[PDB]
């Protein structure tokens, strides 16, 4: 009876969004490790803000991208992240509207997975929740998916470009795989989700640079 997790069924997943013109995939992901791990802590969980991340997070370049760790450390120093519906999403970068009456959850600082360990990646998506991690996403295989375990040996693990959020992984059709959520609206991939090829040599680099949050 092999491993299986899927966080969609546990409540600790959000409806998926859209990044619309910007660059912002990394928010998105922040955004959806924050909401796992305050679901996992309160009990419940509401929409977080990738705005609030696209306008503060000063150390990473809104629309430009960004980093996880950078959007993790910045809600830790700022004691707090707004609700999606106190700092809406509007798609492109704007001054810096936080404000700490529409906080929605905190953030104590955050781990990175070791590079490359899948193992690693598995465990902590069974102990913490969500993990955010990053890919290749530019290959036009990945791009037009619809269905079934994406595997495409051309993913260049070395050209992480992409930010996303592991909800869980198990196994369909005798393909091990990680389950994705993405941020290019639900009407992308399957409802806006992708299973990526699991244990088949880090595809993709999917563990290339995955790391979740401290709450
Ligand atoms: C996802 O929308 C962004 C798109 C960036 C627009 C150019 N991707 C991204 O942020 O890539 C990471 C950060 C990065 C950006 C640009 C060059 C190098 C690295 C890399 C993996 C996760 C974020």
């Amino acid at each position: 009876a092999p491993d299986s997790v899927d966080y969609r069924k546990k409540g600790y997943v959000t409806p998926v969004k859209n990044q619309g013109q910007c660059g912002s995939c990394w928010a998105f992901s922040s955004v959806g490790a924050l909401e796992g791990q305050l679901k996992k802590k309160t009990g419940k969980l509401l929409n977080l803000s990738p705005q609030n991340l696209v306008d503060c997070v000063s150390e990473n370049d809104g629309c430009g991208g960004g980093y996880m760790t950078n959007a993790f450390q910045y809600v830790q120093k700022n004691r707090g992240i707004d609700s999606e519906d106190a700092y809406p999403y509007v798609g492109q970068e704007e001054s810096c509207m936080y404000n700490p009456t529409g906080k929605a959850a905190k953030c104590r600082g955050y781990r990175e997975i070791p590079e490359g360990n899948e193992k690693a990646l598995k465990r902590a998506v069974a102990r913490v929740g969500p993990v955010s991690v990053a890919i290749d996403a530019s290959l036009t295989s990945f791009q037009f998916y619809s269905k079934g375990v994406y595997y495409d040996e051309s993913c260049n693990s070395d050209n992480l470009n992409h930010a996303v959020l592991a909800v869980g992984y198990g196994i369909q059709k005798g393909n091990k795989h990680w389950i994705i959520k993405n941020s290019w609206g639900e009407n992308w991939g399957n409802k806006g989700y992708i299973l990526m090829a699991r244990n088949k040599n880090n595809a993709c680099g999917i563990a290339n640079l995955a790391s979740f949050p401290k709450m």
